[PDB]
């Protein structure tokens, strides 16, 4: 059962800008997704202090980076708080609308795309390198969902039948054909060292073959 939803105009506009603007410093997408993961990990950790049962779905708090050259995907996996269906369909949109408006304005106080994370919409920088983004997510007390969008003004949400995750979020970046450098081990290592050196959770870069 696949449901299809329209983005609000503001977010559709932001995604178009990110896809259509000439901007060479694309590597910042990874910093933004890892930062999101760290925030999600902070949240489940904090909640677990008052309710330890919230870690029954997995006690390990980490981030894995998984390149797959055959699929042409880079996946950012975390065991953070995860997202509910209401998050994916309603709440994200509400938050993202205001953040987009501010970011658009700031871009006309001369700001540059690399400051996107300060407006809470850093996720969408994924579209600097990805033609399609699939997000698999599992929050305690809700089902596992797959969100997906190739931009163009719509996204889908479905109940996910893949491998159960326990708790957390996987962001699967289906890379543009000219952005395959982000599947290379030394390139990913370079970016993590440069932008994400002090994240307070283990980041494991998986290797390939
Ligand atoms: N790795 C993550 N784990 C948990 C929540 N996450 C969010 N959402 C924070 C949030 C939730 C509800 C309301 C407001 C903010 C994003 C960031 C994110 C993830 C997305 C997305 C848009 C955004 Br912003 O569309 C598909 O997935 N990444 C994560």
């Amino acid at each position: 059962e696949v449901e299809t939803f329209a983005f609000q105009a503001e977010i559709a506009q932001l995604m178009s800008l990110i896809i259509n603007t000439f901007y060479s410093n694309k590597e910042i997408f990874l910093r933004e997704l890892i930062s999101n993961s760290s925030d999600a990990l902070d949240k489940i950790r904090y909640e677990s202090l008052t309710d330890p049962s919230k870690l029954d779905s997995g006690k390990e708090l980490h981030i894995n980076l998984i390149p797959n050259k055959q699929d042409r995907t880079l996946t950012i996996v975390d065991t953070g708080i995860g997202m509910t269906k209401a998050d994916l369909i309603n709440n994200l949109g509400t938050i993202a609308k205001s953040g987009t408006k501010a970011f658009m304005e700031a871009l006309q106080a001369g700001a540059d795309i690399s400051m996107i994370g300060q407006f809470g919409v850093g996720f969408y920088s994924a579209y600097l390198v990805a033609e399609k983004v699939t997000v698999i997510t599992k929050h305690n007390d809700d089902e596992q969902y797959a969100w997906e969008s190739s931009a163009g003004g719509s996204f889908t949400v479905r109940t996910d039948t893949g491998e159960p995750m326990g708790r957390g979020t996987k962001v699967i970046l289906h890379l543009k054909e000219d952005q395959t450098e982000y599947l290379e081990e030394r390139r990913i290592k370079e970016i993590v060292k440069k932008h994400s050196q002090f994240i307070g959770y283990p980041i494991t870069l998986f290797v390939e073959k």
